[PDB]
């Protein structure tokens, strides 16, 4: 039922047993460098780019899962043992693997011999460090020989795990057993032709020998969990070529009782400017100047415990600007720790490498990416600043856009699709978003190109006026936006009409003409040109303002007049005007995603809560009986049981995964906050626990996945495997449920002209304070809560009463009191 | 050392341990249905296609290489092994694998347990057939349970690999414990959408039990060698939802001492029409209909020996067509079985699938399925004249081509680059090697679209024109033609001057202009231009036939004039006009490739072998000296050992890979041909011998790949793994070398109006008889040959003498008897 337990002190979950659901990962590193990093050692490490700098290798649906990654063979008088569990599986006396804030300690202790790593990647590096902690716990003297074991990746991991005609025969590695600081070992594939940059794997010590051939360390016909060399007890001194590179060294120790030993092993990424790439004229020797200075900075215990101490400054640092402490010690935890760990996560990952994600054909989503802004521009303004520039500059000039970037490159591609008509206006979003929390104004005067073009640059809000503009030029029959490929739901494509089997509803050609329409598009465009229009007003835009709040009217009372079903809202026409997601079909009667958008636009919101009347009301009621689940809530009611030729990609799923039926989690804060909106405190809250990791850490065994992160897809009602989840972590999920906890539920949230505060959680939270720092200025709000249905907040603010529910922003260096009482 | 032996009455290889140094492999099936077969019964199963309906999933770069496959688990009361060794690596006491014509056996015994497995394709149908004999050969008696276990691959190879954010949730099987002749499981993934088809996975027996989900059989934490099902004893009939699909049956046996029993297991890939897909109205359950037909066609032993039968007595009427009988018994079983068998196999795969070679990227390849033509147009013709029409429909109406196609549409892709140049004139060579052997003149009347174009149709010799046109307009400031892309030497890239890491040298743009020219394509124009110009001249075209001519003298000149360095040719002209591949360069000095190809366009030879002055004799002298190693001839010395911008890929190879000084067994046949024709039969057979599979057998540990056929490429003496072979089985050296060998060496071949007996073989072969059928008839060809350098054949036939070595056609159904003294 549980296989571990939050340590909020600390910061970290506790893994308490190898023996998890499923693998269970912590992703090091939040600059330019990451890793993944398993409770059992598995995982890699990549450059900015998990597809074109992937240093180690790293095998998705191998038998065993997980069977590879960063080992350490201990052999003890011939037994051989991996504190990591995985590979060897030997019996452990303990093990446990904790992960933390960019950093996990994995340890595992074994007939007298306790031996603990802790991987983490230091701020301002582009280096995986472990610091390994070898100790004698028996009351006699002990020797043991330790065997690293990292195994390389050839750089571009679609080539690695493809083009073995070319590359079994370009592997190339140097070895250095006598170098300034320890021993190292170089991996150089493709250094003698284009790249200037190499791996290097070593360690702060003199090792007694060294590997570099996976077949030679491994042995034939073994695999990882029977390798030759730690049961013979000696490294075999192997020089690659070709083959599979990797990075092994033995080192012998002996301890007497109670004597410990640290060894420091580090993973690096080293670059040299083309003018200095070798060390010899001759051009064959990698010039070692940044690998012995990386080297160098952690050559001892003390440098390694500094840098663990900055990391956890850092982290300390990002968590100060919003905080709560409540009665709720789960809720607690969520907030102020790991949801906002998670946003960090997907804020620099995108939806590109996770342990389902496999890091080739998704770089940096143009939707995904701009929906992480909502969730980040609190942590880290300026970086959350670039990424808007970044991002912007893969749009074209007519305002629509590349679907995706790839990461290294920042250039836009086509490989997952293009002409996903919800992407322009997502753009506005994360601006919006960001000037909200930063107040920085003047990032709507910088310029920015058109898809990277030398002279296209235009402001950042001319770039928002050709998203909104793409909307109000591409409206349907109804007056409601024509989806294109897509909208937010990827596998909705009515205009695909696809019999060919394998090639991909994301990626296969449209057909022309037909008059497909998206009842969410409408509900975006709604909610966002709103927040354009007010842009464009601060701007001193009153012609343009006032033209796009009647476009924002017009397409309002579309939804209404052509977009309300009886009971919810429709979901779409198809190609040839049909409705999509209405009572009168038997199969994907109601869909979710209009249902939370269009709420949380103000669309057909009544008198209040108990206005049974109201659209708003009917369509909540309706996501609440006939798509909730005690997992949340499913998609669409009900799942497609046969092909449905003419919406793509989603009756393609089995009924209740995926988009067929699923949980898609990154949609159901939309009906968190559309229930805040109406003033149903009670069931949004209700929502935002049945998703929640904390909440369902007690159902580890049926949740399998991470039990501290958010995943995308948890299997919903029709499903068999229902509150199963798959693709953990990478999700936009964690971006959108910190906007809803945080800024609807706890209730406070960043405007342009002020601080919001207006809780709406109900009586589960009757009382807390959060703490929010906002343009330099501190926050102190303590909130008493009835809970009451329909109750919303009165503020006296530094002991003096105030008018609604706003408070203007204080300058920087204040402290501001706000007591709130709903 | 040797880990086998041929046997060649039964035409088969027998391998007598599972410790080879690399897994070993046969392809089963010849038609529209294949199996890559391992000695350890690894490997997977395809229809038409090996990336786009892979019915099996197969790991490259496993840990250890290979377990994965057609397994059989043996529970013998509480013990579990395989009798293919792997996964389970159980100590057998007696391990054999035989690998035969379109079937292979593997038998492995334990514990008084005799369990041998045949493994085949029927002809004419899409399945792979096991048929399993368990026999008790203790002296008590035995219970034992047997698991069949195979695990499927979700169709799309691609998609499979790395798209597990949908893919693992899609998987779906059907079971049926109780069908009309036994049990059987149906993976049927992407059924419910727009596949037609499904495999299924069946025993000719109520099996005891099931199993379908890979987690479930295998357990949590387990590889394959330690699945859990077997080892409890029992199934656990699992029914899979998404995850990993397999296909697994348990049989519980008793046998008395020296009991037998016999089980037929059968993978099948089954379609149905649309309008019959579905078992019921609902369109749930598949229609089951055609898999029960298959499993009927094998429910019994007999039906399979029947079947295996059938497919012997068609190798036997393949192998009838070209035959030897010499005092050599290595040579004698690579020309009538292992180099034929071998032919078959390129011209089925091209370069898609192998152990090397991944089944994505590469489909059919332009020139690569134009050469294997050569080596198979003797064995079925039909198919061959077929091939000949799917390839000419690849080619734009410019002349240039696609340079490869998809096997499952034939329609040609850029996914491996294009613009190619030596391309075109393939084609010639393929329809020229065609009608010698088959004298059908009616091929080059066959109408032939462009691009696949409907509409678009000429004859097959216009074609041939485009082909030969795109190369006289596409000539250089020397006359000789442009290079493109690569020629034959896909590394060759002088247009390219990347700098970019990471992206591939055979996809990655081009620079337009410059002048960079190849004298490999010169040579290839000079050879094939004539065959072009004899067409011409029989279809009736003298003016295009002399045209062609004048032409084809120009660029034999611009070879003498331009593309000669003195003591070998020249490889080509930079895009800047620089030689490359001279005297004057410390790097890539010589380069193989013209040398082998101008000298079999006659371009040099002078007065015989003796006159020292002839450049194809210097030339090759050169070749001897500069490029001779004990394992074959490198293609280029010395190798480089820096990048060089401007010759592309080749130089960032380390030295003495692939195309940066490895042998490239494939340019080695064009050594020997050459070598005939200047009359030094002696060296052109030593070159045989030296990258012949059956002279390399002694050497196994050595070449490590299989001894049985040709690989592509052979470490060269720069490499520290010299003489280690990579990427076996497809090659061009298969085709290649048979021409060499059965037409250049053994001296039989056709010509247009007659066929020529030229031997050229040197003293090692005395004396030999070629039985050759040829346009219906049979020529029995005996040959007393003295060896001697230069001395060439006459012939009597029937009795009498004739005049020089051609011998004109005798009408179909006539024996004529030639007798030939050199
Ligand atoms: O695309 C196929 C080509 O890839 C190159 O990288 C290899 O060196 C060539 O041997 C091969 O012909
Ligand atoms: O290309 C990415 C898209 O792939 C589809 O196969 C999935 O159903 C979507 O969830 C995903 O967004
Ligand atoms: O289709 C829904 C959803 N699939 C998952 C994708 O990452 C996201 O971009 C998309 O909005
Ligand atoms: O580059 C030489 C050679 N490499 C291997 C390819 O299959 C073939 O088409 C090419 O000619």
């Amino acid at each position: 039922m549980r296989y571990g337990h939050f340590d909020d002190a600390a910061r970290e979950y506790v893994i308490t047993t190898p023996h998890t659901p499923y693998p269970w990962i912590n992703y090091l590193g939040s600059e330019q460098f990451f890793s993944l990093l398993s409770h059992q050692a598995g995982g890699y490490s990549f450059y900015r780019d998990a597809k074109m700098r992937r240093l180690t290798r790293y095998r998705y649906n191998n038998i065993p899962a997980d069977a590879g990654g960063r080992y350490l063979y201990v052999n003890d008088g011939g037994d051989v043992w991996t504190p990591s569990w995985l590979p060897v599986k030997a019996d452990l006396d303990h093990f446990e693997a904790r992960h933390g804030l960019g950093y996990s300690r994995i340890t595992g202790e074994r007939n007298g011999l306790k031996v603990e790593t802790l991987f983490f990647v230091p701020l301002g590096e582009n280096a995986e460090v472990q610091k390994v902690t070898v100790t004698n716990t028996s009351d006699a003297p002990k020797t043991a020989t330790l065997f690293s074991f990292v195994e390389f990746c050839l750089w571009n991991a679609q080539d690695d795990q493809t083009n073995y005609q070319r590359n079994l025969s370009i592997g190339e590695v140097e070895v250095e057993q006598d170098g300034p600081h320890g021993s190292a070992i170089y991996h150089k594939t493709e250094y003698r032709e284009r790249r200037d940059h190499y791996a290097v794997f070593g360690v702060n010590t003199r090792a007694d020998g060294f590997d570099t051939d996976r077949d030679t360390f491994v042995g034939a016909y073994n695999s990882l969990g029977e390798a030759s060399v730690p049961r013979a007890g000696k490294s075999a001194d192997s020089v690659a070529s070709g083959w599979y590179p990797i990075g092994s060294h033995s080192v012998a120790v002996t301890l007497q009782p109670g004597e410990s030993r640290d060894l420091v092993y580090v993973l690096g990424y080293l670059e040299n400017p083309d003018e200095e790439k070798w060390a010899d004229d001759a051009h064959q020797v990698v010039n070692k100047a940044p690998a012995h200075a990386l080297l160098g900075r952690f050559a001892t215990s003390e440098q390694v415990d500094a840098a663990l101490e900055a990391l956890n400054s850092y982290w300390t640092n990002l968590l100060s600007t919003y905080s709560v402490s409540s009665t709720d010690e789960k809720l607690d935890r969520m907030v102020n720790i790991w949801n906002q760990y998670q946003c960090m996560v997907t804020f620099n990952m995108s939806r590109s490498a996770s342990f389902f994600e496999t890091g080739i054909g998704r770089g940096m989503g143009f939707r995904d990416s701009n929906q992480d802004l909502l969730g980040f521009v609190h942590l880290i303004p300026e970086r959350a600043r670039e990424r808007i520039i970044d991002i912007a500059s893969t749009q074209f000039a007519d305002g629509s856009a590349y679907h995706q970037y790839q990461p290294l490159t920042k250039r836009g591609n086509n490989d997952i699709g293009s002409g996903f008509n919800d992407d322009p206006l997502w753009l506005i979003a994360g601006v919006a978003a960001y000037i909200k929390e930063s107040g920085d104004w003047g990032i709507l005067d910088e310029p920015v190109p058109f898809d990277n073009e030398p002279g296209s640059e235009v402001p950042l809000f001319e770039h928002l006026t050709r998203s909104f503009q793409f909307t109000v030029q591409n409206r349907g029959p109804h007056g409601l936006p024509l989806i294109g490929r897509a909208d937010w739901n990827d596998c909705l494509n009515l205009n695909c009409f696809s019999t060919t089997p394998g090639e991909s509803f994301q990626t296969t050609e449209n057909q022309a003409g037909g008059v497909a329409e998206s009842v969410f598009i409408a509900a975006q465009f709604v909610l966002y040109g709103a927040e354009y229009a007010t842009l464009a007003e601060r701007r001193g835009l009153a012609d343009v303002a006032t033209e796009a709040r009647k476009y924002v009217d017009e397409v309002r009372a579309a939804v209404l007049e052509h977009g309300w079903d009886g009971q919810w809202f429709l979901r779409a026409y198809d190609y040839y005007g049909n409705p999509v997601g209405t009572d009168a079909k038997p199969e994907g009667k109601i869909w979710i995603e209009p249902q939370g958008f269009a709420v949380m636009a103000g669309i057909g919101v009544g008198e209040g809560p108990d206005d049974a009347d109201a659209p708003a009301v009917k369509a909540l009621d309706s996501v609440n009986e006939m798509l909730g689940t005690p997992h949340g809530l499913v998609l669409q009611y009900p799942a497609y049981t046969t092909y449905q030729i003419e919406l793509g990609e989603v009756s393609t799923y089995p009924p209740g995964y995926k988009e067929n039926g699923g949980i898609f989690c990154h949609n159901n804060p939309w009906v968190i906050i559309a229930e805040t909106v109406v003033g149903r405190g009670a069931q949004a809250f209700d929502y935002y626990k049945r998703i929640t990791p904390a909440y369902r850490e007690d159902i580890s065994d049926t949740h399998k996945l991470e039990p501290y992160v958010y995943a995308q897809m948890i299997a919903g009602k029709e499903a068999v495997r229902a509150g199963e989840a798959k693709n953990s972590w990478l999700t936009g999920t964690a971006a959108w449920n910190f906007v809803a906890v945080s800024q609807y539920l706890l209730g406070v949230r960043p405007d342009y002209d002020g601080l919001v505060v207006d809780p709406q959680i109900g009586p589960d939270v009757p009382s807390y304070t959060v703490t929010r720092v906002a343009r330099g200025a501190t926050y102190e709000i303590t909130v008493t809560n009835s809970g009451a249905p329909g109750a919303r907040a009165s503020l006296t603010v530094d002991g003096a009463p105030v008018d609604g529910r706003t408070v203007p922003y204080a300058p920087a260096g204040s402290t501001v009191r706000v007591e709130v009482t709903v």
